[PDB]
């Protein structure tokens, strides 16, 4: 028993972290096979971060200008190319610590682990979610660019995120591993609209099922609702509309607890309309939406 | 900017995790040098977990009865001994992945990372604190015994905790790496009093300083207090008494924000007496006490 914001073990990713320097800028790189991936703004100075012409800036750079250090050893750069907002630096040595990996583009509402890094060295690991507005609420400082988000299926690391930018709001923006930004963001020093964020309803419901599994049952009531009635409530409280695809994914959690999905939606409705009343659920005084139904099953069953 | 319950990167510890089987029981071991450390209840069956005589039970066991598997390779056991509530199994091979390590006994209120493990394989990592009542609120299932808690100083892993037991309350109990239980707990299947827990005042105050650093300032007021006045309030709300040693550790955070420690205690007093009023601080609707002043400085400065 017990329920925690659990991140994946970071070892397979720690072995891929390198430091990338170019000009006077240093950030993190991801060394998989003979390629180092890093945010393309490594080639920029503060003056051109206002409106950078990356193609033109990259033209003034040669392989020898990209200094890639793996721990305390220098990697030799034999090729460079820009794919969207990332640079791929071909190195002459394949990373001996490359795990089985995939590059995936996660959906909004999905969760992943982040290994925050500075100068190619890991400082910490935390679990977070891709918000519906395609931002992440991470913990990142200057130098953290190139830090990656990932998931692990048995031995395979699915890299889903690379950190690029901090918004003026303090929220974070970044790309998938092909350099495509999640959301409308562009790698420019210009104020950019994050957009209205919503609460991931299916995730809150999964966390309510985790709460029942771990003894917290005060919020369960004698009521039920329909998808249409519940969605009127979700709309009012800026919660994502619940669909039958959401209910289907909540099936395993419903079967384990014997609480029908719509019965749990009625508990959520009452919690939204009435609040917690000074009570807690799994040590939280607010409704948590950063655990997917898969996360809850995984944590509650001990999948390694 | 941003503030997260950040755990240490788990790689150096993942390389030390092994599976220990004895009789019909399997749990996790910690392989450092030529020694495997694991909870001594690995030698027990369900019948003798009611009142085990570990010395007598261990007598019926030989080196060949302890099956230690590191990944998919079998380690040869050449010695066994009991030190308090842990067994130390001498193996014929030193772990090639042993990091620089120390065995430390943490103080209540101190935090550490846990690498939850099942069958010698890591499933996840989370940050937690040794509660003032010497329990931890972890996330552990059957088979998680032997999972360890640790801290990292540059390259040195300070192992502070080994998981042993789940209390009937769902809270967790365990030992330091010499087998000494934190708290009054004994490795027996008997109901055991956890004791009254308190809120780690110095940690809440550190988290309030992290909140100011990351823009959250609504809770700051035009008041100040004294250690004696504040401690009357802390007593009423089951908060640990604040001492000058606590204030001294809060010095770096006070200097960075220009908010005197007693001024921040007045904000805490008002928050305890008035509540959050439906507001949040760093995405939390309750006062967080699982970040030490050291944790806040580390996260807010990017120490790798
Ligand atoms: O945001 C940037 C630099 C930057 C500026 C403009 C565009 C792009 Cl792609 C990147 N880095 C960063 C990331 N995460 C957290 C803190 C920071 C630094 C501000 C402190
Ligand atoms: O508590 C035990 C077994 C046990 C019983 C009595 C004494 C001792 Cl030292 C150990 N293991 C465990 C640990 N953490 C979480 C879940 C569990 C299992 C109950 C599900």
């Amino acid at each position: 028993s017990g329920f925690r914001k659990m991140a994946f073990p970071s070892g397979k990713v720690e072995g891929c972290m390198v430091q990338v320097t170019c000009g006077t800028t240093t950030l993190n790189g991801l060394w998989l096979d003979d390629v180092v991936y890093c945010p393309r703004h490594v080639i920029c100075t503060s003056e051109d971060m206002l409106n950078p012409n990356y193609e033109d800036l990259l033209i003034r750079k040669s392989n020898h200008n990209f200094l890639v250090q793996a721990g305390n050893v220098q990697l030799r750069v034999i090729g460079h190319s820009m794919q969207n907002c990332v640079l791929k630096l071909k190195v002459d040595t394949a990373n001996p610590k490359t795990p089985k990996y995939k590059f995936v583009r996660i959906q909004p509402g999905q969760t992943f682990s982040v290994l925050a890094c500075y100068n190619g060295s890991p400082s910490g690991v935390y679990q977070c979610a891709m918000r519906p507005n395609f931002t992440i609420k991470g913990s990142f400082l200057n130098g953290s660019c190139g830090s990656v988000g990932f998931n692990i299926d048995y031995d395979c690391v699915s890299f889903c995120y690379m950190h690029h930018m901090e918004l003026p709001t303090g929220v974070h923006a970044g790309t998938d591993l092909e350099g495509n930004f999640y959301g409308p963001f562009v790698d420019r020093q210009t104020a950019q609209a994050a957009g209205t964020d919503t609460t991931i309803t299916v995730n809150v419901l999964a966390w309510l099922y985790a709460a029942v599994i771990n003894g917290d049952r005060w919020f369960l009531n004698r009521f039920t609702t329909t998808l249409n009635d519940f969605n009127l409530v979700a709309m009012k409280y800026n919660y994502e509309p619940l669909t039958q695809d959401h209910v289907d994914i909540l099936g395993p959690l419903s079967a384990q607890t014997g609480i029908a999905v719509l019965d749990m939606c009625a508990s959520l409705k009452e919690l939204l309309q009435n609040g917690m009343n000074g009570r807690t659920i799994l040590g939280s005084a607010l409704l948590e939406d950063e655990f997917t139904p898969f996360d809850v099953v995984r944590q509650c069953s001990g999948v390694t």
